[PDB]
């Protein structure tokens, strides 16, 4: 593929297994906040929320006293892995973020999609871009 927003259309905002079921909104960064691709969807994101997202990602547990905010939308941090995954809850939706060496895969999702459905799709785009060494 020749565009990092093929990765967005087909990796993340595809039909997940079958199910009729989408995501709401997807994007790719890389580590230093630059947009590579993202859903049209996506929210009216601000850079101190990226940067936010990018410290945690160095040194988990710093985004706990305030939150995980997205287009000014407030999401309670949930349980990740440290330096890899980052997840959080708003409702019956919510956000999963996937490190790679070089970028960062955002999904968010809403009902009836499940946490574990994020989980996997955003899971597997990273996976597969860090065995491309990205
Ligand atoms: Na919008």
């Amino acid at each position: 593929s020749g565009s990092w927003q093929t990765y967005v259309d087909d990796h993340l905002m595809c039909d997940i297994e079958g199910t009729g079921q989408h995501l709401t909104s997807a994007a790719i960064f890389g580590t230093d906040g630059t947009v590579w691709a993202k859903s049209a969807s996506f929210p009216e994101f601000k850079p101190n929320e990226i940067d936010a997202i990018i410290k945690e990602f160095n040194e988990a547990g710093q985004l706990a006293p305030t939150g995980l905010f997205l287009g000014g939308a407030k999401y309670m941090v949930i349980q990740g892995e440290a330096g890899a995954v980052i997840r959080g809850k708003k409702g019956a939706g919510g956000i999963c973020i996937k490190k790679t060496g070089q970028a960062m895969v955002f999904g968010i999702y809403d009902e009836p999609v499940a946490p574990g459905q994020c989980n996997m799709v955003v899971e597997r785009l990273g996976d597969y871009l860090l065995d491309q060494g990205m």
